[PDB]
């Protein structure tokens, strides 16, 4: 060590002890290259692929060429507050795709951004615009209910029923209700998410992300989420019912005036991933989808469908939600839309709910830039080409890779519990090894580092790049490009059988450095 | 009347301001649109990505480097592997900071995708520090309590009962714990300046003063207190108002007393060296020294936001170094993407930096190889030839400011001030809400004056200016360092024309 270090020291220390301390110098297709002791390029097969950003692989020639052309044409990258038709054009296409895949003829407005978290946060913000609109309306009614009950109570007709007063003379009861209601109005809203949810790591979005050491230090900053148990959905109704909050009004009935509770909108939005990355690639079950629908219908807030990972074809359709029958009101996309080379994202918000203020009170310096716009159109061209046969490829490559994984599970069920996911978004679940015979394995599994250690084995002994997913690296992710070959899938089967035979043997010398 | 899938409202509005144009190509300080007949009309760009284009649109050196990086098969997505370029970029910014401040401090770098993301990394790390302070204080309080309980039970001391307005032993102990836990879970506060603009995401928007942008989202996130930058002698009392204390038991031989102890409510202080949302006002020495006192006093970090002021714009790399602001965290963005890609960075002082952050924060796109490579190029360019790029910025800045000042001197009836430094300048417009012209008065009342004037400049002089400040009350001028004397002259002509029409209250001509 010794010498000054200006970034990544801790991160690199850790990567090294996991066996993952390598620098990749070049990438193409499903292959990334590092330099060995002697200085030649060793090819490594990439199953992580930007955590699912690279449906078309690293540095796809068609995307590279288009990008260089865009650069040579003098594309206007920074043209803020001018007419940028390409944003309308991208949205037209995603709209047409959504209609095709859902049957539904709904229209969405598009707001662009620079990352998944930014796009989800545009959704969070627009959700909260809708709640403020509901809130204003209810408080307007309450005012008129009060004025009415006061004129009945003063002029003569009615008498205040005093048994209602545990909830708080006229003016004093009125002002106490306004005091109560204003306190309630200013309380932060709640967001609903699923357990294992991963929606981004910014100040707002991190609260929507379950992972405990990532989120808990920041609890005090921003509105919280309630993390619904996705596997036991019959439980979700009661948990949301617990969260009801009411405000107060005065209610006239001829001659009796009563203080009464009225429902207050606490919940700003519900968020769901069609396939749940922080949970180990579990797809949302039909039962769960129908509970989310009920919740959205019931509370009158938007269902936000987060397709940062599941979208642009990964699941065997453009939208994973369409595949799995999830009918959201807002949608977000990112990752693969930058083509593997630039940074872009988008929030699609239904036009019958969309509030025009948002188009001019939200904005960003880099958002909607011409270059990533141009690259977005190219990606959508590619994924849609030839009668939508790119999706068919994804399906059949996905089937092939899942069958291999399922075949590996069947012979190694002692260390592998499940295969999860769909299309080319798959994972193996590892059985717990916190109770393991090998000292060195047990200690890593106890630290939540098992998956990373196994990944290091796969790197150094088989030249395959896998990365773990899930809360204690308890899952191994497999999300390669659509061009993944049978030979590469066979090489991965060989590698995995090797890995899980060593893990069966509890061979800690060999697994842990 | 046909289906529309984005930008309908935005485009409606741009059109009525006179700003409804499509640019098809850009190079240097010039953007091009197509006229009725289909030829490229050149427009001089004074907005330049709101200050992102210190080197202009699509600078050949940046374009070429980018295409090379693409041809080389650069690894863009290499998450959780060894990416030396991030350490390299940080080494350089470190060396630059030492050079320009004299200070030999070391900063850790965390990268991101926008200015708001970078500022929010800072927000998050500020709050990690406060949780550490909080844990420590509550640890002491525990031991103060155990001690005061053993004195009170084992003879020596008696509880002085006059202290009890603040809440028998166990009952007083548990009431203190109840009080303290309530206080521990309250959201922190952030301090900013009036007119502050720090980003528009859920967290960052609360740090942004602009009222219609922020107020709808109040309920979501911790608030800021917006300090009055022009009247700093007032800032001490406003922060004092915000003190909150916790309770402990304090032993003095024989008397045990309940007493207050200071609680850290403030997570960070944020400042822009030159304040974009305020119309390009630079932080005065007096204000800087008040921010220093505040940071020393509260023990939270001073976060210096150089998203706009950095990468040379002010005539040094760091605007804070120019203006004598000594922050603990720094953030950069905008010009570091070279005008073509999206990147940002948080520099956090290593003696304050908490190692957990390096592994509990992360982002998909952050630290990508491509914007990394382009970052090194930009830093190479801005540092080249003995740091003469900065000297250029100074001298171009002087020239453009003198023109603006000269325009002010003959048009002081409609122009109050010139603000800013280096190539980050603005004219302040006098209020026109009281204006003679109907059509002008109505736009000024809507907060749209600056946009209307901008439309005049576009259609009658082929110059692109955009307003700044809360009611478009300022006109921004922030072009590349390559801006020419001829272009500056053409802008002087255009401005004299504009402010002569505005003097004339010529609403027919100004408002479409
Ligand atoms: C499903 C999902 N949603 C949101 C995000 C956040 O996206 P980004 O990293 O671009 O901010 C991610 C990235 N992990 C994601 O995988
Ligand atoms: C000083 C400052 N800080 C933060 C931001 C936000 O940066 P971005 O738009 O890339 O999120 C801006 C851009 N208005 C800025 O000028």
């Amino acid at each position: 060590s010794g010498e000054p270090v200006y970034a990544d020291a801790v991160l690199n220390g850790w990567l090294t002890s996991m066996g993952l301390g390598v620098e990749y110098v070049r990438a193409e297709g499903n292959t990334v290259y590092y330099l060995d002791d002697e200085g030649r390029e060793v090819p490594v097969l990439d199953h992580a692929c930007g955590f699912g950003s690279l449906i078309f692989g690293h540095n796809h020639p068609e995307i590279i060429a288009h990008a260089k052309a865009a650069l040579d044409a003098g594309t206007v990258v920074h043209a803020q507050l001018s007419r940028q038709p390409r944003a309308n054009q991208i949205s037209r296409i995603l709209n047409d795709i959504m209609r095709r895949e859902t049957g539904r003829d709904d229209r969405y407005n598009a707001i662009f951004a620079n990352s998944g978290a930014e796009a989800n946060e545009i959704c969070m913000k627009h959700a909260e615009l809708e709640r403020q609109e509901r809130i204003t309306a209810l408080f307007a009614e309450i005012d008129a209910e009060l004025d009415t009950a006061r004129e009945a109570l003063t002029t003569g007709t009615a008498t205040l029923d005093t048994a209602s007063l545990p909830l708080v003379d006229v003016d004093g009861v009125i002002a106490d209700i306004h005091r109560h209601n204003d306190e309630r109005r200013a309380e932060r809203p709640l967001f609903l998410t699923l357990d294992g949810s991963f929606h981004g790591k910014l100040v707002g979005s991190i609260q929507l992300t379950q992972n405990e050491p990532w989120r808990t230090p920041f609890t005090a900053l921003s509105s919280p989420a309630r993390f619904l148990p996705a596997d036991e959905p019959e439980l979700i109704g009661k948990i949301v019912e617990d969260e009801r909050r009411s405000v107060l009004t005065l209610s006239l009935d001829k001659d009796t005036v009563r203080v009464v509770e009225r429902d207050f909108p606490v919940v700003a939005a519900i968020f769901v991933e069609p396939v749940r990355g922080g949970s180990g690639m579990k797809t949302v079950t039909p039962e769960l989808a129908e509970e989310l629908h009920r919740l959205r219908d019931t509370l009158g807030c938007p269902l936000v469908v987060d397709e940062v990972q599941t979208g642009i074809g990964r699941t065997g359709a453009f939208f994973g939600s369409a595949l799995l029958g999830i009918r959201g009101d807002y949608y977000t996309l990112a990752k693969a839309i930058g083509g593997g080379i630039v940074k872009n994202s988008v929030a699609l918000i239904r036009q019958d709910r969309f509030l025009p203020a948002m188009e001019v009170i939200h904005s960003s310096t880099f958002a909607k830039d011409g270059l990533s716009a141009s690259i977005a159109l190219k990606v959508l061209e590619m994924v849609e080409a030839d009668g939508g046969r790119v999706y068919q490829r994804v399906r059949e490559r996905g089937q092939r890779l899942e069958a291999m994984l399922e075949s590996v599970r069947a012979d190694h069920s002692d260390v592998v519990s499940a295969v999860w996911g769909t299309g080319l978004m798959l994972a193996l679940e590892l059985r717990d090894q916190s109770n393991a015979t090998s000292q060195a394995i047990r200690e890593k599994a106890a630290h939540g580092f098992l998956g990373y250690v196994l990944a290091g084995f796969l790197l150094r002994e088989h030249h395959i790049r896998v990365l773990p997913a899930g809360p204690r690296s308890g899952f191994l992710r497999f999300s390669p490009s659509l061009y993944i070959t049978d030979e590469e899938i066979d090489r991965t089967e060989t590698a995995l059988r090797s890995l899980f035979t060593a893990l069966r043997d509890q061979d800690g010398d060999r697994l842990v450095l």
